């Protein structure tokens, strides 16, 4: 062994120890929101079916407790998605809101304690809102 | 040659022979599970299609033996993924379970002999479970 | 200067001239295959899109000659990767094969003149094969 | 099979024995017929825990132990 090889190796080590690293948080922050809505959107179909068939609101709940000719139970647990929690509460007058609240022990720091919501007016119009940042909100709701 | 250069080279060799090395097993242990579910999830689409079209269960199998107007064969071999083996067995009553068992001759030591499963209730609800550690289980199932 | 220092230096030189060197060929032989498949896998998406949209096979080629409403040209040159050459030839009946042939003037000696292939059956099943050694074949194909 | 003989280095002998559970230890034992008197019959070792942590130890004197292990 000589000093030339060792010095060249030391120099190449320092050269390699210079690669830059860009940001990688917005990607996950957007992927979380792209999944939350994709998971909590289909419930509108069951809500509309239950409201148009004949049964009134309130009885519409979540979980996995079978179904009957009076109450409706969509086949998803309130904590099926480990990213957050889902909550539904349809009033007797048809108006209601299905909300998804991000959990702090699973979701990302930016999307922590944030809430998305889909509301149904009394006449029968579906709107949606969220509390996340503008760049992280999906391309289907406001803020 | 002198003793100064040789001693400096020997000292620099010992200095370089001190770089620490962190852990690198959890990465592969999690990547294996992230691929297992991603590979064995899409079969639910074919299962639901076969159960809703008209054909009964049981006949639903795996492999590559073409298809007809009675039996269904999803286009994947039982050992397509070298990490483990897939097994499906839908009962005549619709209830069934698609399982993925990790092999010992390919999978990692931690994820060896572990089994993931996706079950379909009689009424028509999809659940999933696994036997891996909590930190290695994907963010879509329990333990 | 004395003889003690010179003899000690000569002895330390011989001592240092005894470091062993392990093998380092399998690493590159496996890295080449890990890159070949990673580069030539995504073409299946474009193949399936072109076969399901409406246009027939044959017209599907490679290079960079723009696109139109009849022919498809995936944005990669036949020699984009300097490790080998890519070749696609989809038949009119949908069946085809995308192959990657390693070049002798760039690839390693072990992975020289070897060929990987991804075939599409007539019914619509994707299989893959290779001609490399068992230990160098990726964990997604046979031999 | 790593491409090195168990006695490639004439200063000592190498020994590896990885258990089925992943835990193992790679050791280097200095020989008396080649190594120096001070570094005679001494053993260096690199151990791998079950979870996956690499540690190293030696039995040489403090001043002779390299700057990457304990004693």
């Amino acid at each position: 062994f000589t000093l030339i090889e060792l010095m060249i190796v030391v120099a190449i080590i320092g050269i390699l120890a210079a690669i830059a690293i860009p940001q990688y948080q917005n990607y996950v922050a957007r992927s979380e929101g792209a999944s939350a809505l994709a998971t909590i959107n289909p419930l509108k179909t069951t809500v509309e079916e239950s409201l148009s068939r004949g049964i009134a609101g309130s009885k519409i709940k979540i979980g996995t407790t079978a179904s009957t000719a009076t109450e409706t139970y969509v086949g998803v647990e309130p904590d099926a998605n480990k990213l957050g929690v889902i909550a539904v509460a349809i009033e007797d007058s048809g108006a209601g809101d299905i909300t998804f609240t991000f959990q702090t022990g699973t979701s990302s720091p930016k999307n922590a304690t944030k809430v998305i919501t889909l509301n149904r007016t009394a006449d029968g119009v579906w709107a949606c809102k969220s509390t996340q940042d503008p760049m992280f909100t999906p391309k289907g709701c406001d803020n």
